[PDB]
């Protein structure tokens, strides 16, 4: 089990698949070579905090099923993963510090069931064998599976998960899991919970009539289809680029439809994957620029269940939504009985 | 109370340096700023300049996030150093100048600019910024932007666009089109009449007047017949000559947008600063024309009718100087037989 | 005379070594080169290589800026070394080649390719500058690209793209196709007959044949009995199966391009260089359908069907071997009842 | 109020860490932590850890400057972290331990001893400090040293020397010799009798009893002569045999001081760590007689003639363990015909 | 069989690489090799070279532990590689050869030292290895050496000196002085007879010779008159001047040890690598003579009197050449009025 072992798996099968075999290697500044044809080729460029050989061996080994978002992995509290590593592309580094049974350089054990391993909460995946029966005996996990287990009510997850990647709504394989969570030896009963899209603003594809009615109504006919005046959907959703400062523009799919419009740039100036993202904005078309724009992509009917519930008299208040398998906190201000903003927080 | 750990603090939370108090913990490897979010480090900053990395980080941190002049007509100006800000860059990923004034430890030197080090040095002062228009008449070198009229100096409109956070744009939200005043050795300059480059790219490139309309819509003969263009080699100039292996003309960026929508190309920016004139190495993927050094300046297509039809073709050879984004850009004018044979700008 | 800050000239006022006299100021930090334009430092080149970045940076700028073959090509008919010039893989970022001839005192064998350590090792000799024809007669081993005839030797008709500068194109105001010659220890060897891949890309896939035409726009049940090709699992091959969670088949680029001009997918080149057969690390976005290790071709598909109907079809597994790029491309053959089961090639 | 510009204030004005206000500017370069004096750059620490430049100058600017344990001691006794203090293993001129408690934001698993993650790891108090003897006796594991006697716990006495800024010494001017304390889930263990290793090094090597005066001026037959060590292969255990090409014995540090003395050699630590028994690769200059792996341990002569004068000569081969430095130490005790043919301790 | 985590076994329990089987974690940083003991990191190795940490570390663990001819005479001798093992030079801290033969996957151009690469190449050839003997007959170029008589081939003394392991040093339990055989493109070779350098230093210098002692001991005009040296410049090319800013003479080592016997000075070697003849910047610190370029070797002194002595005294300016390690050193020697006014060597 060795660097240039694990190089040859990489070129023979884009991954660690246990392979042996070896090829030549040379480290030079934070990247992994090898010899084709007389001449080096890059395998590997180390973007991590971690040693080069070290971040190289743990991305070998990456899960290359299909597994939950990184955001779900740290709403639920998740500190390692047990005999696996979960590649946090967004970071282009692994998703936790320490491994279980993975890397000698960062194993803090070999097998989820030794001392160090009970306080910290350690995910399991019931594809692999036996993981299932580990959860229950572990003091602190998460557990995901495919179908039902016997004595455990199952909490359904996202449609979603990542494949090498690449977020999906799996056809040719199974993406939405049964979620289950075990404190201090206690089983947890997960909170129902609204989840996040995890869509972006090039390819975003609407999930619901009233999420194709919002692409393609206008901004006064839609909110009088859904009956949303005084909701401030104008603000919050579509947003205000009449002053220099960007007002609103909270929701992704409000984002989407400006972008397919006008361009705007991005800055993301917190690169990782959470269940809300702060951006430095600015509009190219008008000049209105924000510096932290919180935005979240929930899906549009379960956004206006949530405003349509809130008290409009309060000035100003804190509000949470469960999402995502954790707490979002929103400001919500108002005035004379309609809505002011609406925006949640990071 | 300044510190390392407290710009990264105003990183995480404003998305720039505020002023704010507060501290993070931070790691510093490679040229990377780092910083920790829920138990694994998060990238903050790159540093892609010369200078060490908590230094950049800090300029960056700090950089103008209001629309400020681009860095080629501050160059074009004589701008040495800014006043109590950071232009940063874009272009180059670094900051515009290379020392500060009331900005960075490191990097300063100066606190204000009435110390004697910055007299013989043309300090850029923001007039949207308090007291700073105070500071200008009593520099002995200086360029100063403002939005109103400046009591008793006479103003010299600028470009419409701006850039605001590397963004270049026309303002609509915001004002980008500043009046501009200079001064030399204690005493105000004229600044000269000059034509403005529009600062325009291929992938988004929109016309913004009726002739450059009519030039991405017509056929080359049916433009040339309607703007009576006989005679000033448009066909090479602005079109470009792609049959032979060494491309001909395409100095005009419009021509390469024309070009674009055709046919793709590769434009490699060998000297990759802002700068009103850019040289490329160009290499046409249809026919395989190429050129190493192909000169390109973005002018309105009528400013540069205007400057070509206002020529003399009786020279063979000759330099012409034309005022764009106040500084002199020399022209080549090769002209035979009473026509102009080519027309390219230096850089 | 050759100098490092006199390289650096060449890069900024010739977008490449041109032999020109001059000196620049030059910065050196990590793997970057930088020069000094007016004042701040501009960033002129980025090691990628294994190599000392000066000496990466003095191949860059003597690379080849005319129409070069691919180095699929060069790597499959054995070429070891460059005469007098660098062909760059951009496909790398780097150097095709380990050493040089005449180029680099920093990484040359040899000032000449007739010296002795040159004998054993297989030139690439380039007819269009002169003296190279004859060298190549002069040499043991060695490979010969001209755009005419030479007197007393058979050419070999090569594919119809060149590089040029990193663009692969097929050249119609200079001349990409080139005729091919050969040497081992002496004798002039013909070339064998081949067919050649395309050199495409998903994004800018453009069909070259009728056929080729006829399967972007016609439905999959359509194409395949238009031309008859019942039974030789094109659905599985070209047009992919993506109903299971590994995918199946998806060897032919433009039956990727088919699929991604629909619905997009991702491709990791875990091993990035250039060859006539990649293995590409595929994610379907839509299905969730994938594939650790997917070999993909370019070959026109006029050219594809003849060479799978060629093939018998009665062994269960057969491994076909075919020239394709003047190399032996292993293909892996299985079939049943009379049917073809896949037929994917091997890197 | 904690941050790389106040560290750095401190490691100037200071020499450490002394929790004093102020900011110096820094810049990054590399491993290396530089400050400006009157306009150029001085260097304040050059990072040989594998943590992050900037994490490690802070922990090592706040480094234990009193005299405290040698790191081997620490980790003989099982000392996993410290509480409230760095010990500074300047044998890898890096931190002793992973972590740290109170200490450095980067690196803190926890702000106070008390914290819940603390429990299962064997924490180091310094009784030195204020409430740290307190903080010993409500911890599950734990290793405690202190001056004075602790009432109702009984002292096991460490060895005579600590380490006080990176110097080995036997303390004069201030204490340096400690009692001991440790805890195992949560109940006082009983610290085992033990032998201490010296602690000395060949340069300054000075004798500390009667017996390892005799043994550097005596020659080598007149002092097994004095001493009645027949049978025990002081030649070879303790003088070393350079008459063959592999050196034999050599074990005992004294061995080695006396024969540097006479000649000159060389000793390579490729496990450069601090550790009770040490391997070196020795090459000695006068005979050319070298070992890949000659194990070493610095005992007081009298302890070694101790140690070896209670074993048995019967068995042919075995594995005797004895308590050094608060360790089970391995020796293997090679005998034949009734004599030992050597006795070399084990790493 | 080869992998990194293996050599990092080796070199932990083996001091070098001793083909066993095992790992141990291992990371690597900047160019620093590093392994885990015991929870923290420790340093293995730091790489000087110019090649791949992990390649350059794994050479460095596969170098030969026995008495080795020292670099310098393997360069004399037109050594290019060895077979089968690796030749450390420790003046540069780097392998003596570019390539390997057998050793290591990443820098081998041959397993075994009879393929065709190796034919026009000089292999080093160990005959104390079993099989090498053999090896060096059937190589076109090579160079051999044992510690004893091969049938029918002219053994050619070497120097009574070695290196193990960066110690230079004469063998008394091994042997150091092999007998030096070469090949020439199938022929042997006749070895010139040669002088031999002493490989001396200034710290460490002992005299070899009665006439060496009187050297030391004597005063400079008693050891003159005492062995005839009237005339030939003892005064300035062994003692040196130090009268004049520039420094004179002093071009013998025992001169360098002489002076430094009683007053420091400063020796810069600008080119650090092993040669039979070393260029230093001298600097005198009591006097302040210093020289750019002073060229010194450690010859015997009785050698150097016979090379001197034999040389003639009419012509003012001859380019002397004599034969020491292997190679044609020439000697620079001035004469006026038939005695010396200098002899210096030359690099
Ligand atoms: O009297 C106030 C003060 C603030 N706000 C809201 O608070 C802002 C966000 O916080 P901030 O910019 O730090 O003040 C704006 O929300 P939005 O434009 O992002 O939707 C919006 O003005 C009010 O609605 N009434
Ligand atoms: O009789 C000549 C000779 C040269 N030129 C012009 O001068 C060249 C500048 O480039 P160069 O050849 O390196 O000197 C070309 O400029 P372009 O417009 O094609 O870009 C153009 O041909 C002429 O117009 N008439
Ligand atoms: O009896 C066999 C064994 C293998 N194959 C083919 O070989 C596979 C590729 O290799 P593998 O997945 O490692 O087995 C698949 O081809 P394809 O989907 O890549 O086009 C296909 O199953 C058969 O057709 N019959
Ligand atoms: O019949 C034997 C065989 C071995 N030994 C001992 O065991 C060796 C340990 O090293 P090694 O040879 O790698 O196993 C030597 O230890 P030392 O005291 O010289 O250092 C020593 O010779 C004997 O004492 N009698
Ligand atoms: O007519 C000459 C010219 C040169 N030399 C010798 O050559 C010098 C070395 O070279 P340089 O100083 O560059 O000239 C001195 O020798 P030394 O002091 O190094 O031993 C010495 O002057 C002469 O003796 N007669």
């Amino acid at each position: 089990m060795s660097l240039e072992n694990v190089a040859f798996n990489v070129v023979n099968k884009g991954h660690f698949d246990g392979q042996q075999g070896e090829v030549p290697v040379s480290i030079i500044n934070n990247t992994v070579y090898t010899k084709v044809d007389g001449v080096d080729v890059e395998l590997f460029e180390n973007k991590t905090t971690l040693p080069v050989n070290v971040a190289f061996e743990l991305w070998a080994k990456r899960n290359i099923k299909p597994v939950p978002e990184v955001k779900i992995l740290n709403n639920l509290g998740v500190d390692i993963a047990a005999n696996t590593v979960i590649w946090d592309y967004k970071r282009d580094a692994p998703a936790h510090i320490s491994t279980i049974g993975v890397c000698s350089m960062t194993d803090i054990a070999k097998k989820p069931t030794e001392t160090i391993c009970a306080p910290l909460t350690v995910f399991f995946d019931g594809r692999v064998d036996g993981q299932v029966d580990l959860f229950r005996n572990a003091r602190n996990g998460v557990l995901i599976t495919e179908g039902s287990v016997k004595g455990l009510q199952p909490s359904v997850g996202p449609k979603q998960a990542s494949l090498n990647g690449v977020t999906l709504i799996g056809e040719a394989v199974k993406t939405q899991f049964n979620y289950y969570k075990k404190v201090d030896g206690v089983v947890q009963q997960l909170p129902e919970t609204y989840f996040t899209q995890s869509r972006n603003l090039q390819e975003f594809k609407p999930r619901s009539q009233m999420e194709i009615d919002f692409l393609e109504l206008a901004m006064d006919e839609f909110i009088e289809r859904y009956k949303l005046e005084g909701y401030a959907f104008e603000h919050i959703v579509y947003g205000d680029f009449s002053h220099s400062q960007l007002g609103g523009l909270h929701l992704l799919i409000g984002l989407a439809k400006r972008f397919k419009e006008s361009p705007f740039e991005l800055e993301d100036f917190i690169p990782m994957d959470s269940t809300v993202k702060n951006y430095f904005i600015t509009d190219a078309q008008t000049g209105s620029s924000k510096c932290v724009c919180s935005v979240i992509d929930l899906l549009l009917d379960d956004f206006v269940e949530i405003i349509k519930s809130q008290d409009l008299s309060v000035v100003s208040k804190v509000v949470k939504v469960t999402i995502d398998y954790t707490e979002i906190s929103f400001m919500l201000w108002c005035k004379d009985g309609h809505v002011e903003t609406f925006y949640p927080k990071l």
